[PDB]
């Protein structure tokens, strides 16, 4: 009566095993209907874990978990992994707050070997457990699922010469769904039918207990209002996301500059600039999943006068520190980053959100810092940045901005604040998505000033050395950490003015944040509208 | 009557083309005499650059520098590039302040074609240069010398997969003296014999016009009072580096712990594990260059029980940046980092100067920071870290301290500060390095407090609530920058806690150290004994 009579059966890798050989292809088809029935909503990786049903049920009814270690890199993929090991009724609130991540995560299951969300991590951490496995007198077995586009990824290449040279044993399942290894020192086999689960089960078995690591090249298929053309996706009729405001805006300025050069890793479509690479392909480069190579190649381009713009997720940037450091800033090179994803991500969790740039990018000498409030001002930033020397960071949310008419280019001096509500008591000093949530809780009290704080390096210290001289308290709002941000860039220069107000420094905790609404983070925070004005009621102005 | 009658007419690459390729050899027999008679001083590469003394002389020969770009990767191994482009004489003051860069500097020459210092960006620099040449109708020659060692990096090989994607025209030298790139898409030519610059000659001429990237495969030859067991050199009788410090208590910690595995990531003479090696073969591990390897690694090996100890310098941790991050970090794995060469390491200049792991890793949660005074105290915090949970960095810097008896492991409560000297006006807050300054500065004057603050992360807040209470000022004083660091830590304590005393922020400005000793740096930085009874007398303080 049931449409998963298999499925019914298995609560864990230890099920799975009781079932014959040749009942896996018809589990496989209960796996895929599940994934689609529970999964089938907004934002899911659907496709990538799809794409591995089969190499997964081949794994734990071959191995068994959670003895033996499986690992996936990113873990988009695991959705199957997580349905065979005993969180098939948890699929219908994954990425929601209280229920399983979208990731595997080892906080939550003994399954999960690993934490990920970045990707190229997993031959890394395999090499460790299986170096820790034979420290121990054990053996288990020690399994990663890596994906072609991970495999890309230079902490991957350089593990994997790492691991052909400590020779361990380890199984390495290349997943390669976009249709060697002899100087490594890896046993290589395949390419075989990424979908033949009694095929995959046949070999595994003839290949787990071999001496030495060995890659297991599999091939799968990927995936067995208003139209907005710099993210290529169909959006509601009133939005315009950020990444659609910064693609049209760079399509709109390399059309009068030539020196303008787009570097992405791996991320068009997130970032925007699928109209910019179809616009504009002389001037649009991929580099695959290597944020270090996006940020180098781009120094390499502005060693040669170009003005390179490298677009990059916040949490992404953190792949290439001492890139931006080394690379870039010593010689003070003509780098421009569009930080997309700044501040609280939401439902993709701790691996994703991105709350540090604010704190290791200030830490840089020359690398200017900014956050606009609006498309016209992220425009007046783009145009400073690719118009006069050394690097400079913009950094916005996801989420939506005002839509701009085309050629609009303000002209903004880098460095100066704007008063955006008069009041000299209190003041707010606040940008880019913390300004909304400031603007919001002080819109009717008076005497509560508002800036808009939308530089972080430097700081308008001119305007700062008036307001912390006059104001009675002072509060810094950030879509980032508290500490080493932009609540200690404005502590740091008070203390350098010997200026000594109160201050409330307001942000993200000293805490990783789990997977729930930018709203809820914001709300648990204290730094949403509600939490500032908390904040003022306890600095003694009367809120409602 | 010279030694180097063709070295002596030779001002720049046009004055080497005047040469017959019958001359070159006897060149090449100059330029190592030349580089060993100038460059056999302390500290000097000297072993890597005479290696390839016959590369570069066929590259200057052959290609048009500065138009042709020639990009070294490291850039130890150019010294032979230095002395012929017009830079011989200055050879004698070389990485000393005033004088030349030990490494190639974009500012110093206009033949210097990138600033180098860290491994492995040569690679993609040069994948920018090539791009932005054909983005501007241009066809000088853009050519990558990179070592054995260096391509072994991960951003190397990612470069790679990217430079084989684009398949511009560029030329990569291989420089191997350790005694494939099919799936790449690039040509491959060798290997040949690295110091036949005649036959090197023929080589290139036939290869720098062809399509597409090339890699030319060269073999060269590496190098063409009291003993130390940790570094395996010897050093001044009363010497003892904090280098050999760390390798003889962890190799003394591992005969009790079987759990601890130390990671290096191919640095194991200057972290000082030549005798851990040696002792514990079965816990001990070098990834080569990838320091994004070695983190992760080591926490894989702590997901499995493991108690790992990442050896790394801070300037090189920098690399590892989000594998600390994402992979460490947001699951509290216990690694334990041991970061020698904290703070300015001085003669190495910009590309080495670790003075920044008090402002990166301070922002990431969970993980502590500590800054040990002497080798006890160095290994009270690796005792506390090895078995506590969650990740603990200890820094300290190249330098020398006092030798303590084997069997030494003081118990300390980590984030406790400890008073060193008496007084309540003016309390002088710093640890390691910095506090040898404080406690010089301060050693006779009354009422000038000095404590101990030996815990970056977490601070010390009781001892800090009540001498920032009492104390008219405060000094904090850091080996690190002054943005975000423990300056930076102090004031968002205080600010917290509504204590408003006056503090100087005492550190390295925000600003690239060129090389120069660390006591002349510090000095300019205003951290040194003297610097800081300028500040004390500043505050009020009777100062001699
Ligand atoms: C989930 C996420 O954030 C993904 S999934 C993905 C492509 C992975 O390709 P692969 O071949 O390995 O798998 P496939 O798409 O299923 O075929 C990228 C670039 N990202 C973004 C990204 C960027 N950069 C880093 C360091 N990590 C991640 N996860
Ligand atoms: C100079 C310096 O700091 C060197 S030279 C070197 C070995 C390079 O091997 P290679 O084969 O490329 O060259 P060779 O030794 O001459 O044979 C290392 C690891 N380091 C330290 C180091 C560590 N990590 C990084 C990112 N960069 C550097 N420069
Ligand atoms: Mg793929
Ligand atoms: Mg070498
Ligand atoms: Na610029
Ligand atoms: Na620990």
């Amino acid at each position: 009566t049931s449409d998963t009579p298999l499925l019914d059966q298995i609560h864990g890798p230890k099920d799975l095993k009781r079932l014959s050989r040749e009942q896996l292809p018809a589990l496989t088809e209960e796996l895929r209907g599940e994934i689609v029935r529970v999964c089938s909503r907004g934002g899911l990786h659907l496709a990538s874990s799809l794409g591995a049903v089969d190499i997964i049920t081949a794994l734990h009814y071959v191995l068994d978990s959670p003895r033996d270690r499986i690992l996936f890199d990113v873990g988009h993929q695991a959705y199957a992994h997580k349905i065979l090991t005993g969180r098939r009724d948890q699929m219908a609130d994954i990425k929601k707050e209280g229920g399983i991540s979208g990731f595997t995560k080892v906080s939550e299951s003994e399954h999960d070997a690993i934490t990920v969300g970045h990707a190229s991590t997993s031959l890394a951490n395999a090499l460790g457990m299986a170096l820790a496995r034979d420290a121990q007198g054990k053996d288990f077995h020690v399994a990663a699922v890596i994906g072609d586009g991970s495999l890309t990824g230079g902490m991957a290449l350089a593990a994997l010469n790492t691991i052909g040279d400590m020779g361990r044993k380890m199984l390495i399942v290349l997943n390669d769904n976009e249709m060697p290894f002899a100087a490594m020192g890896v046993r290589y086999v395949g390419p075989v039918d990424g979908h033949n689960v009694q095929e995959l089960v046949w070999l595994l078995e003839r290949l787990v207990d071999l001496d030495g690591p060995t890659i297991l090249h599999i091939v799968t298929t990927k995936g067995k209002a208003k139209f907005d053309p710099a993210t290529g996706e169909y959006v509601p009729s009133s939005a315009y996301s950020w990444s659609a405001a910064f693609g049209e805006a760079v399509t709109e300025w390399a059309k009068t500059d030539p020196r303008t050069f787009v570097v992405t890793p791996a991320m068009r479509e997130g970032s925007g600039l699928v109209e910019f690479s179809r616009v504009h392909p002389h001037r649009y480069l991929d580099v695959g999943i290597a944020e270090e190579v996006a940020v180098t190649t781009a120094a390499g381009m502005a060693l040669q006068g170009m003005r390179p713009v490298v677009a990059i997720y916040s949490t992404f940037l953190q792949r290439a520190y001492d890139q931006v450091l080394h690379d870039v800033a010593i010689e003070h090179l003509n780098v421009t980053f569009c930080i997309d994803r700044a501040g609280i991500v939401g439902a993709d969790g701790a691996t994703h959100n991105g709350v540090f740039d604010l704190s290791f990018l200030r830490s840089i000498p020359g690398v200017r810092i900014g956050l606009p409030k609006d498309a016209a001002e992220l425009r007046g930033m783009l145009k400073y940045a690719q118009t006069h020397d050394g690097p400079f960071a913009i950094r916005y949310p996801r989420g939506n901005t005002a839509q701009v008419p085309a050629g609009t280019w303000p002209d903004l001096k880098w460095g100066e604040w704007e008063r955006l509500k008069g009041g000299d008591d209190v003041v707010i000093l606040a940008g880019g998505k913390a300004l909304d949530y400031a603007l919001k809780a002080a819109e009717d009290l008076p005497g509560v000033g508002v800036v808009n704080a939308r530089f972080v390096k430097p700081l308008d210290e001119e305007m700062l050395r008036e307001v912390g001289g006059r104001a009675r308290a002072l509060i810094t709002v950030e879509d980032n950490t508290v500490v080493g941000g932009f609540g200690g860039a404005v502590l740091e220069a008070l203390n350098s003015m010997n200026l000594h107000p109160t201050v409330r420094v307001l942000g993200i905790p000293d805490e990783f944040q789990e997977h729930a609404t930018a709203e809820s983070v914001h709300a648990r925070a204290g730094i949403d509208a509600p939490a500032i004005r908390t904040v003022l009621a306890e600095l003694g102005v009367d809120v409602p």
